[PDB]
């Protein structure tokens, strides 16, 4: 059968590979941008390539092997380092200057960790139907016996590092049942490894694609005509007998099936019109799940003014405004001597920031840094890079997050095909939504579902 | 039967009134503070009494009469005014000065309203168990077809005005099925009346209490020994045979039953120790419902610099920071010539603000005001009042809000009695949680359950 | 809670009775016609009351007691007769006259019955999801090894008697899995008893109604104002908090819940407007199930011309046109001096006949009877009664039938409530759709689900 795959991110390339392995080689991959890789994507900043999207292989060293790890660490050997979060208690900055006492902070972290552990015990006892689920915040209130969760600046920043920095939305919106504990770490292991290689974390996608798509023997560039870049799909028409896909440039293509891999945000946006309209059950499951936004703001300075050394890689700023420029990282190992800092924001701060100029964002950040390092002469940053994933029509966010209210059955409806229209992508990953390995395994699983239906008539 | 009622806010006074009516007059009302009324409470601000807590009679002029309305508007004649929100579109300020064009704003308001109406239709069809509920935000996404709800400055303050200003928590955390549409408005009417009387909205509670408690002939002060102020209940021991209640000053009282009317926030804080410990099912029901916080910040100025006139009562500040000093009210009718303004904040901003000085909050507000009225000479406020309800141990918030995740049966577990211990209060109102009328009706309903057990020997709950 | 019950047929009355027993007595039953009983309804014909709708208590003498049986045979002692179909082989008339040879017909019946028995065995092994279901006709081809089901006149009329005369649609549309074997007979017994009493089979419903509705001490008539006749519901508005129902006479009623007992056929028609519209899942379940039509044409003649005697009660006409005036009943036992015959038609023929005049129908029937009894001087019938259930807007058919294509899950979606809107009626009976006992039991079942939701706050999800 002929199958059109919409999108050449990790899931689309992964699904097309699996299909090709089943012998379905009459594929046509239509990608909106001028390149493959989607959310795994590097860029030049301050004369070095940094990741705008995914940056870590998460879940390493555990009971099962994360399928992405071997490719990154053995097949391609991309340069990488295990992140160590053990010294955060020594690096929490006060809103007005200097760090807090490490012992006080270590005890707040312990209290937070302990509450989360009680939440893991509780989650284990909830019903599979989801009828007793609750937000992580409700679990925090119950376990601490209070009418509110973390509320002082230090407790809030600790809370934000533990939850929002992973999920990109606050604990009060997040499903406890479906995030605590999290399968990625329970299955693959607790460590995470930061990829810092000039070829980019995206190399993994190019490696996979080259195992079945044709590449130039000199270039190494993909030249297979089954891959067409700059093809923005805007309409998908389907019937019991086949499908037609129209692109923004006016091309029109036909196939027996279409495998949609565009992000959940794209599907919530209407960029692609389905005709007929997707059924209500599908539409509701789509709008109930969340597409989160995690913004990596890179900054480059004329000189270093922050600490370097053991345990100095990650540091937090405890603002009285929750989530305001709170989580920082410095790259003494990754980008020795570059004078770059990375501050991450999400959700509401991400949408506000994407809406204002880089200069204005730079100015707000300089004010925070100056409060943090009152003893230093802090130079203004020389360059800033603000990724605008939520504003980009081909992504509309960075990764899905599971909200309280959606149960496993409704989440599974996200994966479900509609006639001949199949779906894949990180938001269809059975237990790894939000991750690169989740996009990868989702392409394989979605392809298998289509192969069984198409080749064995077992749908 | 002797019954102890913990708390003399509206639901406790109302529950005690109903018991007394059923002839259960061997009552003891234990109130933590030095006064009755609870969350209906006024205070002197710069020379005028303003309400720290409830301020409106909400739900008036509809198909059924809100029971609070006749007392306010006819029995006591408390001075009051209908709030008119029809002119908001002419009163939305830009982050950086001046108002937006009216027609531009009106269209955003009309789109917001249309999404909500579409949400009311969805809501009516959801399974009664609450199992298919979703947040108000999810419904907005569905209806606007976007991966986010309102996100530009003007659409966000319109959203805040429509939802946070009523519920005190954002749409994304709030239950669609239980708040859209809202029974208070569907049943009692769409209008709301702001009480602005020197005697305070709490006069309604003093009135009900007086229908059954003895009062001093000249002062009208309640003197009945069945009401005991300054008595904070710290422990409730209950058994098959009865209950014992201990206060902080060590008093100990016994009764056949106890009716607890302390807020959900108090129950979530463990101020009262139950012995034996409440059942796990009850404990979980308590923690899963939300106790919201709504902070009315009052400001007094040496002279006026904002507009007055038709449609000027309410105005919004479209900050690029959602919920930042967004909803303003000026008092040309309520407190004429006092030069007072009221900005309301909720939730995360309330918690932040209660934790810092009033001077710091006043200076943040002066920057906002000077940005809104750049052509005026905006003098610094000479007085400010920041109510700290979340910090007050006898309240721990302002009113409950039904979150996504709590279902119908879980809400019933929140109300359910445990042995001889009954619960009452706005958080136990089936359809009016969060309101003065919900506390009033919840008092009568809880009392009736107790009366059935006590007088009809029908002791099984649901 | 206040509950409005739409319709006073067996299920509405049965539901209201069960609610009343749970103590829910604030009920309002709105019935479209001027009487209760619905599809159980008698009429005077030829000076005798005959049944226009149900006439048998089906499923008797089995392992479990059909709940209607005791009311009929013991509490009311309605006059009744066991129907005996054992002599059919002696009473099959050829298209042009005279009966076929008994031995020949018995052989054809024996074959039809053995193909059905093989269908029951196949049915038992089909997957519960309904994925392997097939029509009864497909099972017949498989078992007979032929490219068609019964196709000669005698085989066709035996087939119509065995299936259409029960289900009111042909084997090719009927689900094998859900009708062969049929629960009513497997649970309650293989016998059937024809009710022939002047008080009517509807007395069963009048008896249940009188157990909780007030009746005049003299007239015995129901006089409870909770029952209101001539109220045609045309709109049902519902929200998360209650419902409003408006009747064609323009009255408007309000309640907490509504229990809809009108027929599937009425729900498929547009008689009652739901606001908001019912959800797509619900509307699809409604239109996928079938509402069949079974038309009992009674004829009165001036003298008898057909045989009377052992085995003569039921006879068949083997027309070469399937289903054409094929199953007849003579009433020597029931109405001995009447001279009345009953011919039953269903489905396509019922729809055709309801649309033409009684005179044209009578003329068609006289041509058939004159061909069946060529040796007799057949008199013209002097009266005929054609019931028009499909044309009646308050019924739109006679009883639901389960078609191939619908599985249990989808059938259950017919019974499922939508918010505060509940449904009851024979088409919601878990295992006895199409019968009086099914209507009766569905009323109790539906009521209990509403009682758990409303009283116990436990709204069952599946
Ligand atoms: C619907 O109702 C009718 C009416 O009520 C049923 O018929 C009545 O059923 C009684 C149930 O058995 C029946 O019973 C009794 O009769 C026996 C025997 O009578 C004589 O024989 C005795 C022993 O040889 C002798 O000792 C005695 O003196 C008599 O000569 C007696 O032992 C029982 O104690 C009892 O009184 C009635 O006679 C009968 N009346 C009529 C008018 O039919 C009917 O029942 C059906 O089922 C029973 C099992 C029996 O087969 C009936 O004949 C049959 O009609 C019932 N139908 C259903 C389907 O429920
Ligand atoms: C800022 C950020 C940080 C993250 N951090 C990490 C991390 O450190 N580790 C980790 O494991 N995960 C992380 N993630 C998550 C991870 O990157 C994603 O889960 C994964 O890459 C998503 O792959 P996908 O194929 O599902 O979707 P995508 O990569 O979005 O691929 C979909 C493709 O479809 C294309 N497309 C969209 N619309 C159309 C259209 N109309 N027509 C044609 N093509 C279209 C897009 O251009 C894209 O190429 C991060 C992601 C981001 C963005
Ligand atoms: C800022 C704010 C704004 C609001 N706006 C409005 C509005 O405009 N309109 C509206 O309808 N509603 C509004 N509400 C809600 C309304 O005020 C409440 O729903 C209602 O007043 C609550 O009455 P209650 O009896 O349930 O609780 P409470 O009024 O809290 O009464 C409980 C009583 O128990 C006492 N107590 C607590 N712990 C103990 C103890 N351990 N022992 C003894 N006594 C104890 C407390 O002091 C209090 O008197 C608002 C409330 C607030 C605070
Ligand atoms: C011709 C025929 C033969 C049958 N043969 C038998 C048999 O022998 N044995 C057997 O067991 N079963 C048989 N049945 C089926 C059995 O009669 C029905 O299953 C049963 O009586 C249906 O009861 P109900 O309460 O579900 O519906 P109904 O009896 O239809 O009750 C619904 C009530 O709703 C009223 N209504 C409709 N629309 C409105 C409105 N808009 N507003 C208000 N009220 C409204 C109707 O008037 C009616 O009274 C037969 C039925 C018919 C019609
Ligand atoms: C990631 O890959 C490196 C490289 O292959 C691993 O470091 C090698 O590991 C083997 C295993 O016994 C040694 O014999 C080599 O000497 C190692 N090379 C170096 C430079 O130490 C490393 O352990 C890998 N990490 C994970 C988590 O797999
Ligand atoms: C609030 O109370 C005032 C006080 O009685 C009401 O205004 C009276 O209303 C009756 C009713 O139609 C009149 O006959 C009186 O003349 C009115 N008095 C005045 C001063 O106008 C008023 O309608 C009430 N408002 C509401 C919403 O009930
Ligand atoms: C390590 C580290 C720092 C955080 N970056 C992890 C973001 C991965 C997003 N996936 C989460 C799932 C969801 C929602
Ligand atoms: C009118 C007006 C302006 C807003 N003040 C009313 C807050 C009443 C709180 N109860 C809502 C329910 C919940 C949660
Ligand atoms: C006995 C006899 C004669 C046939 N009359 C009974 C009709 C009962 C209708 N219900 C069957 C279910 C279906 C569909």
């Amino acid at each position: 059968p002929r199958v059109i795959v919409v999108g050449a991110g990790m899931s689309g390339i992964s699904a097309a590979k699996r299909l090709s392995e089943a012998g379905i080689t009459d594929l046509l991959i239509l990608e909106a941008t001028d390149h493959i890789g989607g959310r795994m994507h590097k860029t030049n900043f301050a004369g070095i390539n940094v990741e705008l999207g995914a940056n870590w292989v998460e879940g390493v060293n555990g009971g099962k092997m994360n399928p992405i790890w071997p490719i990154v660490n053995s097949t391609l050997k991309l340069r990488n380092f295990r992140s160590d979060f053990d010294y955060l208690a020594q690096n929490v900055y006060k809103e007005d200057g200097g760090v807090y006492d490490e012992d006080y902070v270590q005890k707040r972290i312990e209290l937070a960790d302990s509450v989360e552990e009680m939440g893991e015990k509780l989650s284990a006892t909830l019903h599979a139907s989801g009828r007793d689920d609750m937000s992580i915040l409700a679990m925090q209130r119950l376990n601490e016996h209070q009418p509110n969760g973390p509320a002082t600046p230090v407790d809030m920043v600790v809370d934000y590092y533990k939850f929002d920095y992973e999920f990109a939305e606050p604990p009060r919106v997040t499903s406890l049942q479906n995030t605590v504990p999290l399968a990625t770490f329970s299955d693959f292991g607790d460590d995470v490894y930061f990829v810092a290689d000039q070829r980019g974390y995206e190399a993994v996608v190019y490696y996979l694609a080259g195992q079945y798509l044709k590449t130039d023997d000199k270039s190494g560039k993909i030249v297979d005509p089954r891959l067409q870049l700059n093809k923005v799909v805007r309409e998908i028409k389907y019937s019991p007998g086949g499908v037609t896909v129209k692109t923004e440039d006016n091309s029109v293509y036909s196939a027996d099936y279409v495998m949609v891999s565009a992000s959940l945000g794209v599907l919530q946006s209407d960029l692609i019109q389905f005709k007929p309209k997707l059924p209500t059950w599908k539409v509701r499951a789509i709008y109930q799940f969340d597409m989160a936004v995690y913004t990596k703001i890179f900054l480059k300075f004329p000189r270093k003014f922050w600490p370097e050394g053991k345990g100095r890689e990650f540091f937090l700023y405890a603002s009285s405004r929750r989530g305001y420029y709170g989580v920082w990282q410095e790259f003494e190992k990754q980008y020795p001597d570059a004078n770059v800092l990375l501050v991450t924001v999400t959700d509401e701060e991400s949408r506000r920031i994407e809406q204002q100029s880089d200069e204005q964002t730079k100015a707000e950040i300089m004010q925070v840094l100056r409060k943090m390092f009152p003893g230093k002469d802090v130079p203004d940053a020389t360059d800033i890079l603000v990724p605008r994933w939520w504003s980009d029509r081909f992504y509309k966010g960075t990764f899905s997050n599971w909200p309280v209210g959606v149960n496993r059955y409704e989440y599974d409806q996200l994966r479900a095909p509609v006639g001949r229209v199949y779906f894949t992508g990180e938001h269809t990953s059975e237990h790894y939504n939000g991750y690169v390995h989740g996009a990868y395994l989702s392409g394989i699983d979605s392809a298998e579902i289509l192969i069984n239906c198409a080749q064995k008539k077992m749908c």
